[PDB]
């Protein structure tokens, strides 16, 4: 299970504008996403979408449709590549409580950038993962 | 479920040389393992690993050991990045057979190389998915 949280239009920061390619303060849509696997929360997922690339995404009910699926039939492109780099964090107080991980508990933090071409990026992830590795293999 | 099919030490090609930043025929070990998900067969997994790295690992038994934790302890590096790219496949008579597809059947291929340090990759896989994308997220 994966449930939407929130959702919301903002402005790309200037670190999330560089990773996704875009014009700094240019609009993207940010969605975060609670994934329980088993009925236990697994990770805590915030994505942040070049919505240029996928003309009506800011309507989808990510709590009826999948993320990556939709973004590839709105842009009729396909996802071709991914990076991901993972980092030590201690998770923080709105988060831990997402997760139930007690605040300044340590998880395991992704970052990870979606391209559908070596150029052209459409999706930069934050994933608050409180268990272990598995984004490999 | 995983179970490892097979194991083999076999020299580098070029092309896996170039990924994994080695002298072409160097020796690699090589592993096949099936991942099954409920007792479903999920997926093929080829791993290619840079054993100068991970002094130890020809002796693990990955029936009985997690690869990736593995190399992490062996190694005393962390892993911090990796980089999939995805592909359309017609599987293969032999692949097809562990996954049951037609032999003939498309399947998603990913290739994946994983990073002790930007500058240091340990492992380059191929995996044949028959189902969908999800290594995103």
């Amino acid at each position: 299970t994966t449930e939407v949280i929130t959702s919301r239009i903002e402005p790309a920061n200037r670190y999330v504008a560089e990773k996704l390619r875009i014009t700094p303060g240019q609009d993207i849509l940010y969605l975060e996403r609670l994934r329980s696997i088993g009925d236990e929360k697994a990770m805590l997922i915030e994505n942040r979408i070049n919505i240029e690339l996928c003309p009506g995404i800011v309507e989808i009910d990510f709590n009826q449709h999948n993320l990556f699926p939709t973004i590839e039939s709105l842009s009729k492109r396909k996802i071709r590549y991914s990076e991901s780099r993972y980092a030590a964090r201690l998770i923080g107080n709105e988060r831990g409580h997402f997760l139930d991980i007690s605040e300044d508990a340590p998880v395991l933090h992704l970052e990870q950038l979606v391209f559908f071409s070596r150029e052209l990026p459409v999706e930069f992830g934050n994933v608050w993962l409180k268990g272990n590795k598995y984004y490999l293999g």
